[PDB]
């Protein structure tokens, strides 16, 4: 995949730092 991916949800991103600013999700 060209772009970086969320490595956990499955998506796609070409930013590392906005696909990185996603895992403020996996939180909990
Ligand atoms: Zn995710």
């Amino acid at each position: 995949m060209r772009p970086y991916s969320c490595s956990v949800c499955g998506k796609r991103f070409s930013l590392k730092h906005q696909m990185e600013t996603h895992y403020r999700v996996h939180t909990g």
